[PDB]
């Protein structure tokens, strides 16, 4: 297991990164500092997480400390849905750059294919509680992303939560200048994603797996929901290999040629989670983990199920 995967922009991306969704602002600076100290070189961020300033304090401090060089870090952020308009993309990217203490991002993603009405509210509502769409489509937002590459603000651009028909729409865009480098999607043993992965990889698009542990701290968790970290079938594979269940859940996507971004703010788990380059799951282990699929999503964007570009009506 090599630590980096080659993207279709010619740059290399670390296959393990640290997630930051739900990381409290008073904990995430120390989480990112610890992560860099114990070997992480990739941090997954987003403006909608409301903690980029605090992530940036950690990055800046480790660059100033000369723990790492900027060229050795791979920092990812995402354009939120209320900024899909031509005239707002650059300022959204630049706010993220300012917050993160950076002069460029390694990768900038369209967070979801759905554009929303611009304004202060991240989920603007009509009176009856529906999210209010933007009329701007994925293709014009993609052209705005391409301009960020050509202005030096981002090294790579990509997409997130795009279904295969939406990836195809990008790839078939008239006058396409840069292909997406990455599609970041939910992926774990309960949502194994073979078709969408198979499609993206066949096109040279690297897939990043989010919520690889099943997001036990997701805000809408219900007790009756399945639990990867407690699944005795997965705990058995981990015991066989003398690893934790989380380490198996992180190694799994790595052996599918995916990038994976487990989140923690607990120092011991941050270190735990990185110690996944010294063991191999067998093919039988991999097939067995894949067999647990049940099409279960942490992130189903339920307020947006009538948006024209809602991604999860399509089989994949
Ligand atoms: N593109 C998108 O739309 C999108 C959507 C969802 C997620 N993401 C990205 O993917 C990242 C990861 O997904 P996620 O945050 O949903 O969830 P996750 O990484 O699947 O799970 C995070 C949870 O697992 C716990 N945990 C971490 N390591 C553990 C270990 N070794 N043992 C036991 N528990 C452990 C964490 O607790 P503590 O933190 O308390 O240690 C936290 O409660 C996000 O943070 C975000 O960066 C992107």
């Amino acid at each position: 297991m090599a630590s980096r995967i080659l993207l279709n922009n010619g740059a290399k991306m670390p296959i393990l990164g640290l997630g930051t969704w739900k990381s409290p602002p008073g904990q995430v600076t120390e989480a990112v500092k610890v992560a860099i100290d114990v070997g992480y070189r990739h941090i997954d961020c987003a403006h909608v997480y409301q903690n980029e300033n605090e992530v940036g304090v950690a990055i800046q401090e480790k660059l100033r400390e000369q723990v790492v060089k900027r060229e050795e870090l791979f920092i990812v952020s995402k354009l939120w849905c209320t900024y899909h308009e031509k005239g707002l993309v650059k300022g959204a990217c630049q706010k993220t750059l300012s917050d993160l203490k950076l002069d460029y991002l390694d990768l900038y993603l369209i967070h979801w294919p759905t554009g929303f009405k611009p304004g202060k509210e991240f989920f603007p509502l009509d009176e009856s509680g529906n999210v209010v769409p933007s009329d701007t489509n994925i293709l014009d937002t993609w052209a705005a992303m391409e301009e960020l590459v050509d202005e030096g603000l981002v090294k790579a651009i990509g997409i997130s939560n795009f279904n295969h028909l939406q990836v195809e729409m990008i790839l078939n865009k008239p006058g396409l200048k840069y292909k997406p480098a990455v599609n970041q999607i939910e992926c774990h043993p309960y949502l194994t994603q073979e078709k969408l992965i198979q499609y993206c990889q066949s096109k040279g698009i690297v897939v990043t797996a989010y919520s690889p542990l099943g997001s036990p701290d997701r805000p809408w968790a219900k007790p009756e929901d399945p639990s990867l970290l407690e699944d005795p079938r997965i705990k058995a594979i981990a015991a066989k290999h003398n690893k934790t269940t989380a380490q198996v859940l992180i190694r799994f996507p790595m052996q599918r040629n995916l990038v994976v971004i487990p989140k923690s703010v607990t120092p011991e788990r941050i270190a735990e989670n990185f110690k996944v380059f010294d063991f191999e799951l067998s093919s039988q282990d991999m097939t067995t983990l894949l067999s647990y699929n049940r099409n279960w999503r942490v992130c189903a964007l339920l307020s947006c199920t009538s948006h024209k570009d809602y991604p999860f009506h399509e089989e994949f």
